[PDB]
């Protein structure tokens, strides 16, 4: 699959509204993704004793993460399609180490528009959202195939 440049622009005219306040984006997506599946938390045995939305909240450790999460995907997009240096290293680990099944990342991909959609209506109407969930789409079917080659695909 293969974006259009119109759809890049919608996709990083928003995320440009999402690098004014990083840490502020990667916690509202983080939590929105631990509340709506609770399975995912299992995966961290960092976060794992987070009981509730305030203590998830409070937590340094999570609102750093968010931040790390968002810098590698931001740094995916902004290569408009053209991410497989970033894919690598990306999918390794999360295959091998951590070992995240694809459903999982189908997830966070519901928790980032979720989260784009409410602090940013205006700049992410039907047609931006369309575009991002392509971007998230393409990255999620890549990830896969690497997963593959990998001997995991989750
Ligand atoms: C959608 C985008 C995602 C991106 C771009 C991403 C990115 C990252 C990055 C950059 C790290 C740092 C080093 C490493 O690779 O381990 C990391 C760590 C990790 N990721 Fe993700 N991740 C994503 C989704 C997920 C999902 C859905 C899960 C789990 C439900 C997950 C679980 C983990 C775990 C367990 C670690 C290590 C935590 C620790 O430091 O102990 N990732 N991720």
């Amino acid at each position: 699959m293969v974006l259009s440049e119109g759809e890049w622009q919608l996709v990083l005219h928003v995320w440009a509204k999402v690098e004014a306040d990083v840490a502020g984006h990667g916690q509202d997506i983080l939590i929105r993704l631990f509340k709506s599946h609770p399975e995912t938390l299992e995966k961290f045995d960092r976060f794992k004793h987070l009981k509730t939305e305030a203590e998830m909240k409070a937590s340094e450790d999570l609102k750093k993460h968010g931040v790390t999460v968002l810098t590698a995907l931001g740094a995916i997009l902004k290569k408009k399609g053209h991410h497989e240096a970033e894919l690598k290293p990306l999918a390794q680990s999360h295959a091998t180490k951590h070992k995240i099944p694809i459903k999982y990342l189908e997830f966070i991909s519901e928790a980032i528009i979720h989260v784009l959609h409410s602090r940013h209506p205006g700049n992410f109407g039907a047609d931006a959202q369309g575009a991002m969930n392509k971007a998230l789409e393409l990255f999620r079917k890549d990830i896969a195939a690497k997963y593959k080659e990998l001997g995991y695909q989750g």
